[PDB]
Order: structure tokens, then C-alpha cells, then sequence
């Protein structure tokens, strides 16, 4: 009893090994998450009791955006080295532009991404 | 006036060139989703005035359930073309188990994978 | 001294990180290979003295081939459980068609996938 | 006569649909190469008399090298649009250093990607 089917498909993820129809109970397989995604949870389902147990989720990098900074009166602060992209839990450093200083209130300049949101600082003159 | 910064990351594709910090009024990047994905729309994003394009989208593959098989008592036709995933707009071939007949009011046996959906046949005794 | 320009590409593989256009000594990023490629060695390298250590290769999975297994007189063992692709690392399982036996001097009838390569028993009547 | 088995992997490729057992003649699947990676060719392959037809290459993109452009006294000509990966086909523009002037016999200053391999301009004192 409790044979599993073909494992389930993950956004932004797949698994390493070749489907296939039918699982024995015990199987498991494995998923690694596309390159800039962080794989959060355990990598592998197992099959018991003809169900997969949970898949990990893979989360979202995130990416820059010229209106918000250009908005918030920041830059990156390291020119030669620009984190357009993101993994989530890695963090971006920004400067506040000639002319300008952190507003009261405002998140400190080096930031985390977390599943695609970046808290931005902000600057006022 | 008008650039862009960089593109939008989208879920199960990537785009075809390397992200760069800024992008000139009517620059253009383009898109491929992943393998089993199908790219729905343009593939192509331009930047104009300040913002880009809407990107495509990539539509889900379907897999097929042990679970739900078994419940309708069906199975799949062609044991030597075993489509476990399916793309979306691809077709999936069932028949009734030995014993069965298609159920008045049931889909038909051959049925198309459509964004992660597939409506199964239904077979009773 | 001592800094790194952007990381090499890898076949079949990719870093973990967004490339960046210079790198401190000491820095490091990671690769992952895709889905049926198996990473062989250390994931990681690292900047030291204006050059990245050595990075992993991708081992090729390997593809089972009907014109080798029909002249070999040999079939897959498990037709629900078919291997089409195989894992570096990982074993297929064959059996002789009816109306033949291994051969002498055969290999096994279960076989290891090696970067891309498989080794087929041979069944004679 | 003449059915393919399962279709060939290729390097920084994939195919688009699920690899099935056995196809029938006149059968074809198709290729995408990873995201950087330019497919040369035609990305269908069909199944006739019993072989695949041939699949296509994907070209390799160019990295960007610290050690060769110090040596040569060049650098990126946009510092806000770096090429760090380059697409073959596509061009990347370097500059002379400040205090050098390109040399006799020197590649143009916009070079093109090929393959991996890219052109570089040299300057002198």
C-alpha cells in the first residue's frame, strides 16, 4: 500500500533526478532551486502513505529599482560592485546622494532582501 | 528622460542577456521560460518613459495524479509515451481500467493541460 | 592586491549569486549544476591573489538508447519505473528480452550511469 | 519501422517537453539553450528511420577578464552598463585607460563575442 505518483512541480525550482510513474513508499526525491532562488526548508520529499510530504518553497530574489531610488534620493554605494539582483537574506548597501542625508525614521542604508522586498532608506536635503 | 532600470524578474523564466543598472529609452530584453513552461504573450519588454513593458507570463506544466486516476479508474493509454508532465496546451491521452466505461457527463478521454489544470475522464463500473 | 574579476562560467552549471565586476581576496561564490547533472567536487570557489580557485564540473547524466538495447536483446526491468535519464551515480536495471540469457563475459544486468555513459549487459539466445 | 528512442541532452540545453520512451517516425521535439547561451541553428530535431535528426549548439556567452584588461590597459567604456557576461553575437566596448592610446595593429576598441571568446583592444603608453 501507499505507492506515490510523479512528484509535484515547484515554482522556480526542480527536482534532480528523472520522474518517474510510480514511487514505492520510503522513496524520496530532491529539489534545488533555480541559481539566484534560496531553497527555504528541506531540499527533499518523501513518499509514505501514497502522499509527498511538503516540497521546500524557493525564494524570490530581488531586484533594484531606478524609480524608488531615484525617489528616496539614494545610490549604490559600491559602484564596481552592483548587487542588481539579490538572494534573499543577502544585504544591499546604499549611499545617500551629494546633497543629502538619512531622514529621521528611516531604515539604516545597508538592507536585507527577503522574498523579493527590499526596505529601502531614505534621504531628504 | 526615460530610462529604465533592470528588468523584472518573472517566475519560471529568465531573460536572455545580462542584467544591466540602467537602460536607455527603447532598449529592449526578452524572455524564455523554463523547458516544460509555455511563454503566453510577447517575449520581448521595451523601456519607455521610465518604465518597462508588461513581460510574458509562463504557463504551468500539468502532472499527472496517482490519486485522482485511481478514483476515476482510469489510466493512461500509451504506457510507452508516458506524458508525467504535460505542457500547456499539450494533450493527455486516458482510457477506462478493464471493467469500466465512460461515465455519462464525463470529459473525454483525450484531454489538454491547461496552466497546471488537467480535467480528467471519468470511468465507472 | 590580490582582487578577482567576474567568475567563469561552468557547462551545465551555474553560480549561486549575481555576478559582480570585482571581487576582494578571500571572497566566495557557489555553483549548482542543473537538475540531472551531478556537481563532482567542491562547490565553492574562492578569490585569492587575482585568481578564483578551481570550479566543480557538471557530471553528464546518460540517456538510455533503443538502438543499443534492441541489438543487445535487452529491455528496462521496471516499465512503471523507467530511468530514461539517469543520474551520475545511479543505476539502471535491465533484463534479457524473452528467448535470451546474459551473454558471457556480460556486464550485470543493473548498470551505473558515469558522465554520460552506461555500460549495457548483453543477452544472446 | 524506424521509431527513435529518447531524445540526446545537449550542453546548456534543454528540451521543451517530456522525454517519452519510444516516438514514432516523423516525431520531433525541440531545444532551448540557458539563458545566455545563443542556440545556433535549428532548434527541432525529427525522428526518422530510426535516428534523431541533429540537434543544435549552444554557443557559449563571454566573461569579462580583470587580468587581460589590466594587462592591455583597457576597461569598460559604460560604468552604469556593464557586459560583465556578454550573449555570442553581441559587442562589448572598452576604453584606453587614461595616460594610453590604442596600438598599431590593435582590435577596435567594440569587439564581439564568439563562443566564449572575445577580441580584446590593446593599448599602449
Amino acid at each position: 500500500t501507499g505507492k506515490c505518483g510523479p512528484p509535484p512541480p515547484i515554482d522556480n525550482g526542480d527536482i534532480t533526478s528523472f520522474p518517474l510513474s510510480v514511487y514505492a513508499p520510503a522513496s524520496s526525491v530532491e529539489y534545488q532551486c533555480q541559481n539566484l532562488y534560496q531553497l527555504e526548508g528541506n531540499k527533499r520529499i518523501t513518499c509514505r502513505n501514497g502522499q509527498w510530504s511538503e516540497p521546500p518553497k524557493c525564494l524570490h530574489p530581488c531586484v533594484i529599482s531606478r524609480e524608488i531610488m531615484e525617489n528616496y534620493n539614494i545610490a549604490l554605494r559600491w559602484t564596481a560592485k552592483q548587487k542588481l539582483y539579490s538572494r534573499t537574506g543577502e544585504s544591499v548597501e546604499f549611499v545617500c546622494k551629494a546633497g543629502y542625508r538619512l531622514s529621521s525614521r528611516s531604515h539604516t542604508l545597508r538592507t536585507t532582501c527577503w522574498d523579493g522586498k527590499l526596505e529601502y532608506p531614505t534621504c531628504a536635503k
